[PDB]
């Protein structure tokens, strides 16, 4: 499984700062064994694709479920592809919990994005209350099932596990518990999709990752990369891209 | 003395190809003297549209969030909008409210933030069919307008857009007379709840179904100061609507 490192810039940056960031990434050497993807704010997808070395892919941070229509404020996989982007992050914890993306809608977006020839970074993760209630498996397996029900070709999909229960809650996710979850997800795929899919599908970690912890996290058997948040806006991102090196 | 305002909301439609053609048409079009033309392309094309579109045409974002930066994957801020050359943002559009759940409180915060960031705001309001049926049109649009008003310190950069949601895909069809009725009531609300000055200078544009065949009569209505065009913004017909007052 090729090491995958995605940077989710979230709602940050402007042309100046993002341009500098991109300059820093273009100048860095990305191990041929690493697949790098950057997710700029929607207004900068086009901008980023133009400035980013073609070696690095561009992803949209969200998209809707149809080709076109009366959905003011939304963008379709078609527009994303039209901008040169090749991936779209779907089901991100922020879309689910802050903007209410339903599990059903996420499934529809996944189906549509893949049908449009876009790659999908499908995010899953349980909240603190769900974690506390000991229903981690229930939640992530239900979320993964919806994704699986909407994926016909896993070659274009990367599963990202977000330990939401560790975001601003005081809890700290250890690499052991990350491995623990990733192993369970791969086991679910093995049994519910196929051995081939479970073996080849990248399951990346969307939890807290820094240049000082990426090595250990990347060394975990079932952690195939990262969906980086805050660090993706800093030089440290390059260190994370080299976590396997 | 209110400058005729025509905004084209492309909604989630178009690609660089189709948009570029529409833009070519607009760049070559003569915009009427006392008129203001704005185009709201899909978010991924705000940048592209601003670059191809001549400065005589303003660009608007179809939505934005309530803070400058943050952990809000999938959202953009007024700061990013201005950074791309856009000078307006459509907020409270019926689709954001009814399809995506934007609450009146959220819309008020977005309005406040967009204006604080120096962006112009096209604030949308409109009642649904059921609300229309029960005869609470005024109550509904007044509540929505008040939320907007409560978050507007200076109306110079604000344009109100009435969207007869009740007619939009419901088997109904708003007449220019019922359009005028609402606009007049809205302006009356501004006069009584804000100031006569704001009431007289604030453009209240019609966001219902508008075509080159109906823009003329709609534009002639005393309190209809322009349009927030939907489907027609995607065709040559758009230019005719821009000339609705001609």
């Amino acid at each position: 499984r090729k090491f995958f490192v995605g940077g989710n810039w979230k709602m940050n940056g402007r042309k100046q700062s993002l341009g500098e960031l991109i300059g820093t990434l273009n100048a860095a050497k990305v191990p041929a064994d690493t697949e790098v993807v950057c997710a700029p704010p929607t207004a900068y997808i086009d901008f980023a694709r133009q400035k980013l070395d073609p070696k690095i892919a561009v992803a949209a941070q969200n998209c809707y479920k149809v080709t076109n229509g009366a959905f003011t404020g939304e963008i379709s996989p078609g527009m994303i592809k039209d901008c040169g982007a090749t991936w779209v992050v779907l089901g991100h914890s922020e879309r689910r919990h802050v903007f209410g993306d339903s599990d059903e809608l996420i499934g529809q977006k996944v189906a549509h994005a893949l049908a449009e020839g876009l790659g999908v970074i499908a995010c899953i993760g349980e909240k603190l209350d769900e974690r506390e209630a000991g229903i981690t498996e229930k939640v992530v397996f239900e979320q993964t099932k919806v994704i699986a029900d909407n994926v016909k070709d896993w070659s274009k999909v990367v599963l990202a596990y977000e330990p939401v229960w560790a975001i601003g809650t005081g809890k700290t996710a250890t690499p052991q518990q990350a491995q623990e979850v990733h192993e369970k997800l791969r086991g679910w795929l093995k049994s519910n999709v196929s051995d081939a899919v479970a073996q080849s599908t990248r399951i990346i970690y969307g939890g807290s990752v820094t240049g000082a912890t990426c090595k250990e996290l990347a060394s975990q058997p079932d952690v195939d990369g990262f969906l980086v948040g805050g660090a993706s806006l800093k030089p440290e991102f390059v260190d994370i891209i080299n976590a396997k090196q």
